[PDB]
């Protein structure tokens, strides 16, 4: 709807900056914060509309902005719509984006409730000409052809694992390749088999577009899938929510800080 | 086009119900090989798409597709004569609307045929590949027919495609084929949709075959998705209208004429098969 | 964007034919490694009504290796947001202008592990990921004046042109740089992730790029013979642990470094094309 260029994103971010003094260093999109300011999307002009909230505050002694209310491609949201919040985070000061999502577990060693830290992704829609970055490149935010090298910051993944390991739930944590199915259908057994064989570990309908935008504008990304279902290969969340929440809090606690 | 939402679909459904007393229990999407089936419907009421306000318009070189009501083996059917292929540029709503209309009309089972290239090397020209599953390549991209606000009136936001190709219908179809002595023509496999309208390159065919795809076509899955989304049971058969070329060195090439020819040649048998499956469908 | 139908294409072709009497038999789409034509007129896209606009881009007519050529300087990439019609029109204009053979280069990532930087990979086939996923440039009403509703893509990359290309490279001392392979299109504009590259490699892809296939599909649709070469402007990184990453500036540098060789090759290829 509203082109996610520097002028429009600057407008939304400037507005939000009147609504709050909190300069978030960490962006959090969830698939508890202290001294919080809850800004409903409805309150934000030219900001995408789900009802969703942008929660600012402090988490493990860090300034965070939480996105409550997500914009999925399968809902029909445009590239710009989905990009805009992430680029706003950029202008607001977000240096690190932490994302959780629900995913089907393709990898046969995954179990319900497992955490699969994304170490890489296969952006099926992206490969198929539905990349969120298709269209004029917004040069203010990033380069025309972003590399997705170390897209899922290895250091953040290392830290997340350590945090999980140190807190006794290291057994739950895997790292894997997330493949995006544009959705909104769940994957057929044939699709899951194909996806597994493509070297995919978990499959979901979200996240990648945000990650691409985040990486495009230089926001480090941390992303974890919660395996909320085990993919069926042949045709013949609430639980782990507070664990994952605790995990995100603890990781943030140990995030480096300027 | 017009949104395949409940209001518009009701309008269309109601328009249709003014034009026929036939409450279809079975919807049939005339793909390759079914042209003759359409013609065999007893006591037809033929409703050109052009006579249905807000119904999607499609033509065969100028001639409007038709909705065909009547019976087939003693069962009330609506035959879609004229499908809306995504490669023609039809919208998700256009493709979805007729299936959702079928839902409101009383369709419980959707039978669809299509023409497909045989990726699976054991397939022969003229084989019937009952779809037991599919790989919705456009769907995996961001071109799933359900992309956009979900029409809650018709189904859930995230439909599972578990048993999309009803195993019981598949079993029945196989049994009917077996009983009638053409079981040997009958296979089951995975259909992968290539948005098209280009036939697959050999590299694409090799890739698709390695993905576990048995047949490849440009249709059907979106209809199936819409069908499943609204709880219509689906039976789908691919007619192997060509053997996919996996080798770039080959001089053989897919051409629609031969596809039509295989459809024409197998149409009688497929009609018979469908008619006989229909007669054995459970209940009434 | 104007529909790439016969009427609109004709109009464009005609306005162009006002600006030049060079009837091109060879269309060249410059990608990496291209960018010599003699007796040339440079027609900026800006001077051509309804012709797509890109940065201006030029339609260059003239003589190359004795043959009438039209060189498309300024390409239309799907990742830029260009429509099918926009990408198709110029190829269809070429067709009307008289083009028989389309020679196209591009920059691509080297997936095939035997590939080296600056290698040439003649496309012998492709995987049109956007095309499989309903983003085929031909989606929409078929333009019957140009081609059939369901084009086959067999011999899409003319085996004879490929043979000639390889022979020309061989005898001109650089056959060692020349491979043939499968090109996969990534809609882009992101470079592939390591997981994507690994998947693409495993799909049987040798090189990956964000271009070419749409034009090739349109060229084949209207019966233009196609020769296409990927310059391996970067070795795809399959390892997520690796520090190595693609870099457009390096991609550009590699292309330019090979441009002269690519030019020579294309020229010597055009040199050996059958003259009727
Ligand atoms: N993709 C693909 N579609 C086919 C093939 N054979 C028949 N078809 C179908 O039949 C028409 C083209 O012949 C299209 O509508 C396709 O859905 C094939 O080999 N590959
Ligand atoms: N998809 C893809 N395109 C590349 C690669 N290297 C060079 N290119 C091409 O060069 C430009 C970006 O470098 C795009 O237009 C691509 O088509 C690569 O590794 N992957």
């Amino acid at each position: 709807s509203v082109t996610a260029n520097i002028e429009n994103v600057k407008k939304v971010a400037h507005h939000i900056q009147k609504l709050t003094s909190i300069v978030p260093e960490i962006g959090i999109i969830c698939g508890g914060v202290k001294d919080k300011i809850t800004i409903p999307y409805t309150k934000i002009p030219n900001f995408p509309q789900t009802s969703g909230n942008l929660i600012f505050g402090t988490l493990s002694g860090r300034k965070v902005v939480v996105m409550q209310g997500r914009f999925h491609m399968y809902e029909g949201y445009s590239n710009d719509t989905v990009a805009l919040p992430i680029r706003v985070m950029k202008l607001l000061g977000v240096k690190i984006l932490m994302v959780s999502n629900a995913a089907g577990g393709l990898n046969r060693s995954l179990k319900l409730g497992d955490f699969v830290i994304l170490k890489d992704h296969i952006y099926l829609p992206g490969l198929g000409l539905n990349n969120i970055l298709v269209g004029p490149n917004q040069e203010a935010f990033g380069t025309r052809f972003p590399a997705l090298s170390n897209a899922y910051d290895r250091d953040l993944r290392k830290l997340a694992v350590q945090v999980a390991e140190e807190n006794g739930f290291g057994n739950l944590v895997h790292q894997g390749v997330y493949v995006m199915n544009g959705g909104p259908c769940y994957e057929t057994p044939a699709e899951c088999t194909m996806l597994l064989n493509m070297g995919c570990d978990v499959v979901g309908m979200s996240t990648i577009p945000e990650v691409v935008i985040a990486r495009h504008c230089g926001i480090q990304v941390f992303a974890v899938s919660l395996v909320t279902n085990i993919s069926v290969l042949d045709v013949e969340g609430a639980q782990r929510a507070e664990l994952m929440q605790s995990w995100f809090e603890k990781i943030i606690e140990k995030l480096p800080k300027d």
